[PDB]
């Protein structure tokens, strides 16, 4: 029936109707909640998954039932018959891609759902073609600072033989390489990833922020490397705005977030190669980036520089580095005319985005985990608002990472 | 169900395996479908619903003595089952009380401080008759808890539910909590959260100073009677005048908290025995104050009025004024806390010691049922190390449940 959902700060509540909507599992169970779990095709299994996706979208077209909607039915019939597939129309790739957006429960830049520029790539057929595809997604997502969500979508799966995958699980991610004496320059998440690349002759400049190149599949073919030209690739110098110490850590991050590993679920079919990207919040560089004990690590540097006392966690030394580094942050990227939300004002948006859904759409999947943010988490709104989560579809899904899955 | 459910750490890739989650009894509120891990809160039991329930626990009880299968535990479950039969209920034995008690804070999903659980002081005050001898309780757990500020953790447990209509009830959502006045202009004074119970001490008879940091008198409710208020003698209730090791203009903001933190309404389940009245504290963790007391918009909301004192340009929000300033808060809690030395901990030390405490009980136990949503501090969450820790959610007995406000099912005589 009908879902409640309150914010504890305003007293507000809401009305879920659209979780009636969902098929696809949480994972969680009457009796275990895996809310905090990261990670949780034939003819006859084809055609129903269609047959609700086409009808969702003549829904939205407003002629539900209309001549239009049943040849679509039946053209999507007889081509799953004598292919084993079919084939979405360029209207209903372009709403198919912004529903994912829109259905994306852990994404809390979702307000700007329908404004999404979409390439289809579909007619791509090796890396060479996906390298340029991606180039030109780059350039116009980038567009000299005034950054633009984008999409590319490559030809859909197959026989699971013919993939293509982009390898790098973004687009732009800096290498990581493993020293003799046991350090690591570079990022340390990356280091698997940045030998695969030495490996496959990729020349490392062996420096801190060292872009990788592309390492694109088509059609289950080996990948295949490929730089993008520096030009396209827009980075930023973090300096503070009173520290003017803070330059001399010699900090650059770049400006295009874009998350190339996942999988774009439409009708049924699977889009394996789907480069989206939009613009960062400013938390995911100055927090999780810089400061995780796993990625750059830079917090007890610049509490150094701070000249904080660093002998007990109770002095809060760390918390003070953290709200300086991303301070930074926010002002480079400002100062540079390059994009970027500041968690206050991104989980703002994302409320009166929920209350846009919940009045037109019945509700809003939203995964509390991922929505807040990885600092002052209760100071921001969303913490204070309860989320329902479920999937919708057309959807972003995980996949495995193409090296586990690939003969050669 | 799967019998092993693997979680895993993002930052250090250790995995653990869960197997206690096939000891799960009531439910979470999530479905397939749907998950409710961030909803808040997603006539008695009969003969036939209590004699499962019952030997369950007892079952559970003699196994954790290494004595499963023994004559005593034979004989205790023939002795819980005649009195079942004939009284429709059943008493538990002091041990069993004191281990219930113990098992329902290890349980406890929403607790970041249970690591701690073995070491709690059990109040037996199941002969408690009165509101009058409630009151007493309360006070001796009040000054025993406090400890002169080396805190001490301890549950008072009042008789169990009968009826239904001889409830023991605290009225009070914790024992000691600050009073807020809702004014004609709209402006509140105190805990503007508080103002709904403030109302109800006032028209019970309670005179109030009207100040900003008054505490409340206790409101207490023996046997189903109604409620009678009590002052907590004020030579018990500990506090902490909040100031700043840097800056020393921050003592003028004449901020003050109370150093035992106690929650008294909630419902303790042992072995389908109800308690509707079991106050428990322990101590607090900086966070609690420093970042939701008194910086929730609904709370004290001093953000603004320390930015000002900060010299904090607040204009833009990307600036992050509000970052600032309630790092420097949550840093005059902790300082004003040790300085006067009352027990806290910081949200680094807590967080640290409960992956700990997770990892101890995941190897002994087969698991630790946690609530992310609540385990993890708010504020810098993804610096303390239960951020990156997969947790899974689930529902063991002996358990501490919510319950209705007494003010809304009470009949008052
Ligand atoms: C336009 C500005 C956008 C902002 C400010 C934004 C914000 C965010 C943030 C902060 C995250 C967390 C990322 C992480 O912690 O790894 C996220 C995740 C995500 N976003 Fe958005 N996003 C934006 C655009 C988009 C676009 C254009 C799409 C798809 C077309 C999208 C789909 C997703 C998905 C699927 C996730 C989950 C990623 C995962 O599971 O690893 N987002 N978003
Ligand atoms: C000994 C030191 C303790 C520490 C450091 C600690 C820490 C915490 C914290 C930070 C919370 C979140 C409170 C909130 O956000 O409102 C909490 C909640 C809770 N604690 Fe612990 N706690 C301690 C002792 C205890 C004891 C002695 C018990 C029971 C015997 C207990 C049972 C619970 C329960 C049931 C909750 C959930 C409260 C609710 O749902 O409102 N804790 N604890
Ligand atoms: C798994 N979440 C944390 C994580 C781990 C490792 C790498 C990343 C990552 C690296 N580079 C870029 C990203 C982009 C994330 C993103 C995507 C989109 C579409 C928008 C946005 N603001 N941010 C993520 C994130
Ligand atoms: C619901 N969590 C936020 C909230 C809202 C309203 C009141 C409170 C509150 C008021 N006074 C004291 C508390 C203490 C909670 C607690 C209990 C225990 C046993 C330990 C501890 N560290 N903290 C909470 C908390
Ligand atoms: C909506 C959300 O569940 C609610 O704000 C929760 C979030 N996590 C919390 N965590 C703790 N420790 N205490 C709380 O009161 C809350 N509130
Ligand atoms: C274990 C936990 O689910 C994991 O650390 C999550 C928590 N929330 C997150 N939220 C965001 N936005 N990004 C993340 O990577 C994570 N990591
Ligand atoms: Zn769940």
């Amino acid at each position: 029936r009908f879902l409640k959902v309150k914010n504890w700060e305003t007293e507000v509540v809401l009305t879920d109707t659209l979780h009636l909507k969902s098929t696809l599992e949480t994972g969680c169970t009457e009796y275990i909640c895996m809310g905090s779990i990261m990670h949780p095709a034939t003819k006859d299994q084809l055609f129903p998954l269609a047959k609700e996706f086409i009808d969702q979208y003549y829904s939205s077209i407003k002629r539900f039932g209309s001549k239009a909607h049943m040849e679509r039915l039946e053209e999507v019939n007889k081509e799953i018959d004598t292919t084993s597939t079919y084939q979405l129309k360029d209207t209903e790739l372009i709403y198919g891609a912004k529903h994912a957006w829109r259905n994306a429960s852990r994404c809390v830049g979702r307000i700007q759902w329908s404004k999404l520029q979409v390439f289809d790539a579909r007619d791509c057929t090796t890396a060479h073609g996906m390298f340029n595809y991606i180039c030109n997604h780059v350039k116009y997502a980038t567009n000299k600072g005034n950054l633009r969500s984008a999409i590319t979508i490559f030809p859909q799966r197959t026989d699971g033989k013919h993939d293509f995958r982009v390898w790098n699980s973004q687009l732009i991610r800096y290498a990581g390489y493993k020293q003799p004496d046991g350090s690591t320059l570079g990022d340390p998440a990356n280091v698997q990833f940045t030998e695969i690349c030495i490996q496959q002759g990729w020349k490392p400049p062996r420096g801190r922020f060292d872009v990788l190149p592309l390492l694109l599949q088509a059609n289950g073919n080996d990948p295949e490397l490929f730089q993008i030209p520096p030009e396209l690739v827009l980075e930023v110098p973090i300096r503070h705005p009173k520290f003017e110490w803070f330059k001399d850590l010699g900090l650059k991050w770049y400006g295009l977030p874009a998350v190339s590993n996942m999988l774009l679920e439409i009708g049924g079919l699977e889009f394996s190669a789907c480069p989206f990207s939009g613009w960062y919040m400013g938390t995911e560089i100055g927090v999780r980036d810089y400061c995780d004990n796993s990625r750059y690590n830079i917090l007890e540097e610049v509490a150094k520089k701070m000249n904080l006392d660093m002998r007990k966690t109770s002095s809060l030394w760390k918390d003070q580095a953290l709200v300086e580094i991303n301070i930074a942050v926010l002002y480079s990227f400002q100062s540079d005319k390059v994009t970027i939300v500041d968690h206050h004002s991104a989980t703002e948006s994302f409320i009166k985005h929920m209350e846009n859904e919940y009045r037109c759409r019945g509700g809003c999947p939203a995964d509390w985990v991922w929505i807040v943010p990885p600092m002052s988490g209760s100071i921001t709104p969303v913490f204070h608002q309860e989320m329902l989560n479920y999937r919708l579809t057309p959807s972003f899904e995980y996949q495995p990472d193409p090296w586990n899955t690939h003969v050669w």
